[PDB]
């Protein structure tokens, strides 16, 4: 059990913003696109017949646990085929939970909404460096060895206000089991001591994209773990230096008239 908490996971933010055990309805939710997967649970329960107190309990549920976004693999969990096709083949973001009437794992699939997700922006020094490396800090809830990281990331095309995170969609950029390590003082993860920290490769990119972290327990009954990072480059501004040779408004209102329809 955990969650990633640098970049923070999507659902933990959505989590650690809070709002969300009253009023039932979802309208003391914070941001939009939280108080919109919220509700989209809360909606689809009451969809299919539930109460309005059932409805508010799949999508509390889903907020609360923020640290079990998980999915059974069985024995063949290294394969990833049998976990794209069998395990996890849809609601990526929810690690697949789409039964709001079955718990484990509910009904998460609120978090797999598509839009305008709020992403870690992510600095760079330097604009044309093909790989960044990050160091991500994943916080486990409870100590579940022996296991093992996969982390993903969306390939160029990948367009969050369009597309749902899918595995065609994901690229593989680390697969290491990775030591438990104490937390430093400026963490992030106040629910342990120790955490998980890896140093993950993230390819470039000038769009906003996806970081999807699996991680997966060595295990028969094959338990993994599954977040959605919401993250995006902010590109260094001025004029590239290797270009520079050294020394020796109604705009707005006009835009907004002559574009569309
Ligand atoms: C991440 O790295 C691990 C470790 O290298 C990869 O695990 C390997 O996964 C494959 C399945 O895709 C395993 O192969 C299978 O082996 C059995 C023999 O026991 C055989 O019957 C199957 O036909 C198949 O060849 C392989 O054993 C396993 N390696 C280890 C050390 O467990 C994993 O696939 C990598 N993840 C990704 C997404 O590539």
């Amino acid at each position: 059990h955990g969650y990633v908490t640098f970049p923070i996971a999507r659902q933990r933010r959505c989590n650690v913003q809070g709002g969300f055990w009253w009023p039932p309805e979802g309208t003391n939710i914070p941001d939009p696109m939280c108080r919109a997967a919220y509700q989209y649970v809360f909606n689809k329960v009451l969809s299919e017949g539930g109460s309005t107190s059932q409805a508010a309990s799949a999508a509390q549920y889903m907020f609360q646990q923020d640290n079990e976004y998980a999915a059974l693999a069985g024995p063949n969990f290294r394969d990833i085929c049998w976990i794209k096709e069998q395990v996890v083949p849809d609601y990526l973001c929810a690690a697949g939970a789409d039964t709001w009437r079955i718990r484990p794992f509910g009904d998460k699939t609120g978090m797999d909404i598509v839009g305008s997700w709020p992403p870690t922006v992510i600095p760079l020094e330097n604009n044309f460096v093909n790989t960044i490396p990050i160091e991500l800090e994943f916080c486990p809830t409870a100590i579940h060895e022996p296991s093992y990281f996969e982390v993903y990331v969306t390939t160029p095309e990948f367009n969050v206000y369009r597309d749902k995170v899918t595995w065609p969609l994901l690229e593989l950029v680390f697969n290491s089991t990775v030591p438990l390590v104490n937390r430093r003082a400026d963490s992030l993860c106040t629910a342990n001591a120790r955490v998980y920290r890896m140093i993950v490769p993230v390819p470039y990119r000038q769009t906003q994209f996806v970081i999807y972290v699996r991680w997966q327990r060595i295990d028969p009954v094959g338990e993994g773990f599954y977040n959605c990072v919401d993250a995006v480059f902010a590109n260094r501004p001025g004029p590239d230096p290797e270009d520079m040779i050294p020394p020796p408004i109604a705009y707005a209102g006009y835009t907004e008239d002559h574009t569309g329809l």
